[PDB]
């Protein structure tokens, strides 16, 4: 019933309205009838393939557990009342109005929202990390945002507990100890992530464009230096190791060459953000603290999780995850 694919929704929620569609599934506007409110539903189709299985449970487990302002939430889902009926599954969640990724596209902020969105972006990530759960795939497309500035962080189908490459829309926010496919990475990769999406709303453009993790690196080369040897101390492909070793040279271009008109103090946070070295990055309590964010810094009001991660279903065959994906949605049956 929308775009010539079903969307069976009904009869709570109503007058139905495309949103847009992915590789996270499709999502669509919806009246919630008994609420009297408009929602967002997210319909996704994993039964087939064992890795959008482990996505699917992952998302549905760590969005039931959370509870936090700038984390997006689940507040129903919908599949068949029969695990053989079931080859779709619909979570519907919040409205919000757009994303970080349309507003960038066409809109300018100034330096106060920059600080502000970034405030939101770092406090949600505090608590997904102390949650000790790595979100692996922040960019600007899932910050959803709405009329009053109030940001929310969803998308948490690549998410880890903190102890690829599959088709994805954009590669341009991820560290390079993943796109150098290095064994060990850490919390650190989304604090990069949140330093390129930084450094995105400071020019509505990205950072480190490219079309493949080769043209990435120059982007990143070209702009932080030449990585020394311990820049690279990762496990990594030493043909690719050898490699970055042997280019040409390239100094460090001072950010404000790069960001003129930019807060000096958002870009010496940034600059801690994006260090090549994940183990010289900064973390997300001493960015809360920096000084570019004092006036909305304010550890009471900083929560952190409960009951932290500890779930595993990368071994299981898709049966059992279809299974367990069905056990997990029962309690949002009727009734
Ligand atoms: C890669 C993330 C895909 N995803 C988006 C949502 C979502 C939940 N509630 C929403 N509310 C509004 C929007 C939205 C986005 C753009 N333009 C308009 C409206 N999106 C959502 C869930 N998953």
């Amino acid at each position: 019933m929308v775009r010539g694919q079903v969307f069976d929704v009904g009869p709570r929620y109503t007058n139905l309205s495309y949103i847009g569609e992915g590789a996270y599934g499709m999502v669509c506007s919806a009246y919630d009838n008994v609420n009297k409110v408009r929602v967002a539903i997210k319909k996704i189709s994993p039964f087939e393939h064992q890795t959008y299985c482990q996505r699917t449970l992952r998302e549905i487990k760590i969005l039931l557990r959370f509870r936090h302002e700038n984390i997006i939430g689940i507040n129903d889902i919908i599949r068949a009342p029969t695990i053989e009926q079931m080859k779709d599954v619909y979570i519907v969640q919040d409205l919000m109005e757009t994303d970080l990724y349309k507003l960038l596209k066409t809109q300018h902020l100034s330096n106060d929202h920059i600080c502000y969105f970034l405030y939101q972006i770092l406090r949600g990530l505090k608590y997904i990390h102390s949650a000790n759960v790595l979100h692996r795939d922040l960019k600007p497309s899932n910050l959803l945002l709405n009329t009053t500035c109030d940001l929310k962080i969803c998308d948490f189908g690549l998410a880890r507990v903190a102890d690829l490459t599959e088709y994805v829309a954009t590669r341009w926010y991820r560290a390079p100890e993943i796109m150098l496919n290095s064994k060990g990475y850490t919390k650190s990769i989304d604090i990069w992530s949140v330093g390129c999406i930084l450094a995105e709303m400071l020019s509505n453009r990205p950072i480190f464009p490219g079309k493949h993790y080769l043209d990435q690196l120059n982007h990143i080369l070209g702009i932080l230096g030449s990585p020394s040897q311990e820049d690279l101390n990762c496990i990594i492909n030493l043909k690719a190791r050898n490699y970055l070793l042997s280019l040409p040279h390239k100094n460090k271009v001072p950010w404000n060459r790069l960001f003129p008109n930019a807060d000096s103090k958002a870009l010496d946070l940034l600059d801690k953000m994006l260090t090549f070295n994940p183990h010289k990055r900064i973390e997300v309590e001493q960015a809360l603290a920096h000084p570019y964010l004092e006036q909305y810094y304010d550890p009471s009001d900083e929560p952190i999780a409960e009951a932290p991660f500890k779930f595993e279903l990368d071994d299981l065959p898709k049966e059992k995850l279809k299974e367990l994906i069905f056990e997990e949605t029962a309690r949002f049956q009727p009734g």
